[PDB]
């Protein structure tokens, strides 16, 4: 019989083998030939909507969240070699570096913390999608540097939050085993985004 404990531990190592897989992606990436590569714009937008469309109470299997892993790691080269273009590559440490300590420690107030945050629900989802509006508005009439900035805060912001909402309903809702794959798959959407986020932000700022 699982406990709470046993459950969330169980996602946390799913979610970074999610990480990992994503990891070999990237890196595999990188070989892809540019006249193969999509668009930034498409890109950054895409990962917002999945956001969104994997956020489900359907039960996806390890198959599906380790695959899509895999593949968004491979598709997530042309936005980590662009940022890195314009401002070094040291800027893709330092975006990994600060969306891994803000993971960390909200993710664990969020697991630790007494409130629900369930009323967070629809907020949440608003944002996301509002994300996702200017996100494809940006494919057709490119915003320039100043909004692209303040879009990357707002999506700080949102993905931030969505951590410490997620770990908080990990332990505050029934999460049986099979659920397991779906929750560290938001995990890793959450992860991902903020990461994108972070990386166009500081990219921007330091071209």
């Amino acid at each position: 019989h699982e406990s709470k404990q046993s459950i969330m531990q169980r996602i946390l190592t799913v979610f970074v083998f999610t990480l990992l897989i994503a990891t070999v992606g990237l890196f595999i990436g990188q070989f892809v030939p540019v006249a193969l590569m999509l668009p930034l714009s498409i890109l950054e937008v895409a990962m917002i909507i999945l956001a969104f469309w994997m956020r489900r109470r359907k039960a996806v299997g390890y198959a599906f969240v380790y695959t899509f892993a895999f593949v968004s790691g491979i598709t997530l080269f042309p936005i980590v070699s662009h940022y890195a273009s314009i401002a070094g590559a040291y800027v893709v440490l330092e975006a990994f570096g600060s969306t891994f300590v803000i993971f960390a420690v909200l993710g664990t107030i969020g697991a630790k913390m007494k409130k629900d945050l369930s009323f967070l629900w629809s907020f949440l989802l608003v944002a996301v999608l509002a994300l996702a509006v200017v996100g494809i508005f940006n494919i057709f009439s490119p915003l320039n540097s100043a909004a692209m900035m303040a879009y990357s805060v707002i999506g700080t912001i949102v993905f931030s939050l969505y951590i410490l909402y997620d770990l908080n309903q990990i332990k505050h809702r029934h999460i049986t085993e099979d659920l397991i794959p779906v929750m560290a798959l938001s995990l890793y959407l959450d992860f991902i985004n903020l990461f994108i986020n972070l990386l166009r932000f500081f990219g921007i700022l330091s071209s």
